DNA sequence: ATTTCGAAAAATGTGAT
DNA sequence: CTAGATCACATTTTTCGAAAT
DNA sequence: ATTTCGAAAAATGTGAT
DNA sequence: CTAGATCACATTTTTCGAAAT
């Protein structure tokens, strides 16, 4: 459309190879991504190292928009990419200018915010009030929904670790493993590998 | 400010008593609100009743505005009052234009929406990074910085039962106690039935 | 491109406490 | 009382970098 | 109307499970 | 294991509407 598009044209494109990192968590915020294409992972660590994931972004999703509401704000998270991708970027005061000559292109972002603010707040309800078998269940659900999908004649197919998936419901890759394990035991899915096959 | 009053100009103000629900998750949403005077507790319930609170927003806050960006949605959570408050409404639709004319409104809310989306983030973390006395000693930091709250010499201090606390980080009304007395012991707070100082 | 190949790097199951 | 988290490795699976079609 | 007062509801303190 | 949830009570805070002011 002509807006994301007169858009793109006052963006600096980049490329990022698979699995590098685009967003470090605490460095000073002053950029703005949109992903032309690829997909990325927002993720979170502990003093520790753990990775708790919060999301994936994808073609069309904005990243780094928590940073130009306000000076002073550095990185939420984490944004490493979960395949190679194109990133458009800008800077927020060369953005600040385009919202002042076709605000649309900030509703635009807004709405995205609407989206991932009642999304995260329903991840914290599952864990919450999910127990964890509860939360994988989910979890597989929704992978099953992303783009990065592929079809099965029973089903959605996909692939993911057991420590990924741990690192999304917030639980050991040991247990998710068995909790992997009772799902097949009830025709749920068929788990074999990275392959998982989410009955329809 | 100047805009901020221009936006209550064309806003329908109301006024809710305490223990009064502003919003009802599930129903649909075309309403967009501004708290005048008072504060409010966005909460989630269970499939059994239980309750979380994602958030408590005070005067200056919008409410009700994830359901402003898409079609046909439906209120993400509950928002009920804590003390009486002075609510200024307004129909998206209304509002919608409101923004045409001048989208400085439409950047405040969006702020308001940045910082809604790190801080429940960083909700994502605590629950999954943290044990209870992590998230009860962070929560208490925080409920140190609502209005509602008061200055001691020593910390802070606000007034909050032992219930709400259970209900901010997800455990029982008696770990809370449990934990909450461990702390005193530990030399780091001071309580007294209802009452709490952090130290600073 | 993606198909194949032989390391080399990663992800897993275990199961009593 | 009780969901799950733990722990160390031998054993799988998957990924990776180069040669091929 | 505003405030004062003594049941109820709400909220806790516990130890065991 | 081992934080936490539950359970079943005795014992305080607060909540509130009626009654005094
Ligand atoms: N809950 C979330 N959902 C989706 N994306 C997020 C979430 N938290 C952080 N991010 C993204 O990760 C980015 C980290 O840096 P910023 O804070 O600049 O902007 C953040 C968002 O783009
Ligand atoms: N996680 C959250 N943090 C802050 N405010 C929230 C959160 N979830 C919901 N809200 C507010 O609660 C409102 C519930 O109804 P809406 O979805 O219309 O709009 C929502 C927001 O204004």
């Amino acid at each position: 459309d002509p807006t994301l598009e007169w858009f793109l044209s006052h963006c600096h494109i980049h490329k990022y190879p698979s699995k590098s990192t685009l967003i470090h968590q605490g460095e000073k915020a002053e950029t703005l991504y949109y992903i032309v294409k690829g997909s990325v992972a927002v993720l979170i660590k502990d003093e520790e190292g753990k990775e708790m994931i919060l999301s994936y972004l994808n073609q069309g999703d904005f990243i780094g928009e928590l940073g130009l509401f306000e000076e002073g704000q550095e990185r939420s998270a984490w944004v490493r990419a979960k395949t190679a991708c194109e990133v458009a970027e800008i800077s927020y005061k060369k953005f600040r200018q385009l919202i002042q000559v076709n605000p649309d292109i900030l509703m635009r972002l807004s709405a995205q915010m609407a989206r991932r603010l009642q999304v995260t707040s329903e991840k914290v309800g599952n864990l919450a009030f999910l127990d964890v078998t509860g939360r994988i269940a989910q979890t597989l659900l929704n992978l099953a929904k992303q783009p990065d999908a592929m079809t099965h004649p029973d089903g959605m197919q996909i692939k993911i670790t057991r420590q990924e998936i741990g690192q999304i419901v917030g639980c050991s890759r040991e247990t998710v493993g068995r909790i992997l394990k009772m799902l097949e035991d009830q025709n749920l899915i068929s788990a074999h590998g990275k392959t998982i096959v989410v009955y329809g």
